[PDB]
């Protein structure tokens, strides 16, 4: 229609950018200065998951509203085969920090051979991240001073980037297959910050130990962005998605969260936890040992008064919506399945949106609207309340009112963002793992 708005693609990312031959897992943030920041999964040796690769975290910044990019840059890179992978970005407009989180696996570990735990030991009230030699005897880390399982000082010192010295004289890396003292073999969240709008980012930082429980086997960022919450008792609260397995590999979502401004961690409960299906049974993501309830990869949004939304990935078929009266801490027994949007179990992506659509609150979502991973389509959620629960608080619906098919073929992971002219940017996975496509679309585009 006349004054409609769908660019024609760009590939963002492509074989041959920044020297990497493959791409995933797509990210797109505008901040508070107005920037347009998108990260991505730089995959060395193909388009496979952790472990079988050699997995970087890519950045590129738009200061135009996406019209042109930046060159790019290489923001986290461990050595052999250690990967970070499925990065999610949120600022805090408060301090003007950017955030990005990413996973990362030890060389030969992903999400099915993590072992359980954080991979920090406690040792006099403070949490230490272990190291393991050769013939299993184990090791801490305190204030990048290895000590040995009697608290003698070692010759070993390390870095946030996991250098191993001895004496000074990197030999190796805490992370690879061949260093003599190496991390325990399993996830870890990792946090970079910017303060300059994203054109610098910090070392990596270990938040495991604050995150991750002993029960837990892989705990992840659940890839995309997070939120800040706007309204009511939580305003000011970071919220990072987030999914974790336990023993028996079951998957169940989660948010991470801060309160002091990226500070200190903690993590909620999932939706699993304390989870009502449909007939009356009560489970627990703790024990959860069936994959028909399994909630995994999940993006979140916040309601008018404060109350959050969240999306997640799961096996019904269909987009399963969490709810939380308490900022993220818990969620209600009841996770809610819409029928109405095809989940084929891939990521999927769901903002807010800054402007009333036909009298509403709307939120914008991505995702392949099929049973396979194709027919990619935003779509315009209108909020409604339908009455309140029985504790009194609104229970809002959504209304799938607008529906707009943007991808003919193939279409899986995804991340949207509100523009500062009020259009939609999307960066999507058009092809399983070489080009990743940026566009920008418009309301008028979006209600044709
Ligand atoms: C492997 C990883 O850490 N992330 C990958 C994730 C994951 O393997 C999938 O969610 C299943 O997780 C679990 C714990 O069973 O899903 C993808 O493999 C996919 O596109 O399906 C891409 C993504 O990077
Ligand atoms: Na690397
Ligand atoms: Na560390």
């Amino acid at each position: 229609v006349e004054g409609a708005v769908k660019t024609e693609p760009v590939d963002l990312f492509h074989p041959g950018f920044l020297n990497s031959s493959n791409y995933r897992i797509p990210a797109l943030f505008k901040t508070k200065e107005g920037t347009l920041i998108a990260s991505i999964d730089a995959r060395r040796h193909g388009g496979a998951d952790a472990p079988n690769n050699d997995i970087d975290t890519a950045v590129r910044r738009s200061e135009d509203g996406g019209k042109t990019w930046d060159e790019g840059q290489i923001i986290m890179d461990y050595p052999d085969k250690s990967s970070v992978i499925d990065t999610t970005l949120i600022e805090d407009d408060e301090t003007g920090r950017i955030f990005l989180l990413v996973t990362h696996f030890p060389s030969k570990y992903g999400f099915w051979n993590a072992g359980l735990g954080s991979g920090f030991k406690n040792i006099d009230g403070k949490e230490y991240l272990c190291l393991y030699d050769s013939s299993g005897k184990e090791f801490t880390v305190r204030e990048n001073v290895v000590y040995d399982k009697d608290s003698n000082k070692t010759e070993y010192t390390t870095n946030a980037l996991g250098d191993l010295f001895r004496n000074g004289t990197k030999i190796d890396n805490i992370n690879s297959s061949t260093a003599p003292l190496k991390a325990k073999g399993t996830s870890y969240i990792n946090l970079v910050y910017s303060d300059d709008d994203g054109k610098t980012w910090s070392e990596p930082q270990n938040i495991n130990f604050q995150v991750k429980k002993d029960w837990m086997k892989f705990l992840g960022i659940a890839p995309g962005r997070g939120i800040q919450i706007k309204n009511g008792e939580h305003k000011g609260r970071i919220v990072v998605p987030v999914y974790y397995t336990n023993e028996k590999g079951k998957q169940s979502s989660a948010v991470i969260y801060s309160d002091d401004s990226g500070k200190n961690w903690t993590i909620g409960e999932s939706p699993n936890d304390n989870r009502k299906l449909e007939n009356g049974k009560i489970i627990n993501s703790k024990t959860l040992s069936d994959d028909a309830p399994q909630l995994t990869e999940c993006q979140v949004v916040e309601m008018p008064n404060g109350q959050l939304k969240l999306f997640m990935r799961n096996l019904s078929g269909y987009l399963n919506i969490a709810t939380s009266f308490d900022g993220g801490a818990t969620w209600d027994e009841t996770v809610e399945k819409d029928t109405n949007v095809l989940e084929p179990y891939c990521q999927l992506s769901v903002i807010n949106y800054s402007q009333k659509v036909d009298g509403k609150d709307a939120v914008i979502f991505s995702n392949p609207n099929a049973r396979s991973r194709s027919n990619g389509t935003v779509r315009i959620g209108l909020i409604n309340q339908v009455g309140t629960y029985e504790n009194g608080e609104p229970k809002y619906e959504f209304d799938w009112k607008y529906n707009k098919l943007v991808k003919p073929g193939y279409y899986a992971y995804s991340c949207l963002t509100e523009l500062s002219n009020g259009n939609i940017g999307l960066l999507y996975e058009g092809t399983p793992s070489e080009e990743m496509s940026y566009i920008e679309m418009n309301l008028k585009y979006l209600e044709s």
